[PDB]
């Protein structure tokens, strides 16, 4: 049996009160992830490439521990302008059908005020294994 | 057995990197809904009007599905002004009770910068059929 | 059996359309709680003051039902000034590890526009009992 807990040596890592994400067993969540670019460690201002590096730590996390996004049952994706979603989900779901994820998770994306580390977008989805 | 994925002919459908709501089995989930104006397609200016639709919306996923508003375990919805939830809470609780929905689902309800399509407000709730 | 609906005589209780908190059964959640203070019934200035009754609120209603913070698998928290966060990251992890929680539950906090009540924070997180 298992709950909770999901190490890995990709995503942004945990050093404070959260892991990196949590596997409560056949169903898996992932915590809010963000753009914590590979050269800078924060947030690359490429909306695209910020929004890509964000995609590929939250399934790090999830492959390290079993799974695929294909996976993934619902998706939340906080953004800081409404305005670059086209660009973002032209590209989220051109790689989730490119990635064999054409189940399509549930969505829920909204436009904060801000987010932690002054990232221009946070990504929290779950998934499941049955 | 199932997991995730439901159709319906009411919902605002869909048609990009998410489904309508997905089904886990004996627990729903349905995704950020919004007010898709039925004559407009997108969110009513008249809060009352579009918070009413989108009650609906979310409610003819779940029904489409095979369950009612009264199992809800949890519900969130996204304002762009508190200072309307006045008028949605008052008939948001109005509308639970009337439709034999008096178990109260969690909620989490907030005031968020924007949200997609401009909608002036969002849902996104649980629900259970044990 | 059991579903939902957790009541108890310390969070900001229920009287409108959710309730204090929802028991599936083994997974427990927590609504959006609010540092409703003791004297004042709202929000406490001091964001510190605000951010520990907040935490005793959630835990309250958990430990009502019969769990404790260790157990939350996951936690989301609503900010209206990611610069606070400085002070309530640093108590929110040393009272964890202090009441034994070194689980680390996830996370999923944002700046919010706004806040139901005007409150400076909400605090909504997840927990099991397997």
């Amino acid at each position: 049996m298992m709950t909770q807990i999901i190490h890995t040596e990709k995503a942004p890592a945990a050093i404070g009160p959260y892991v990196q994400a949590v596997d409560l067993g056949n169903l898996v969540l992932t915590s809010g992830q963000i753009p914590v670019n590979p050269a800078t460690g924060e947030v690359p201002a490429d909306i695209v490439a910020q929004a890509r590096q964000s995609l590929e730590n939250v399934k790090a996390i999830i492959e390290k521990a079993g799974l695929t996004a294909a996976d993934i049952v619902k998706t939340t994706v906080f953004v800081k302008d409404l305005n670059d979603f086209a660009a973002v989900n032209a590209e989220y779901e051109r790689f989730f059908k490119e990635n064999n994820h054409p189940n399509f998770p549930a969505r829920s994306c909204v436009e904060v005020a801000r987010l932690p580390k002054d990232v221009g977008l946070e990504i929290e989805a779950i998934a499941v294994r049955k």
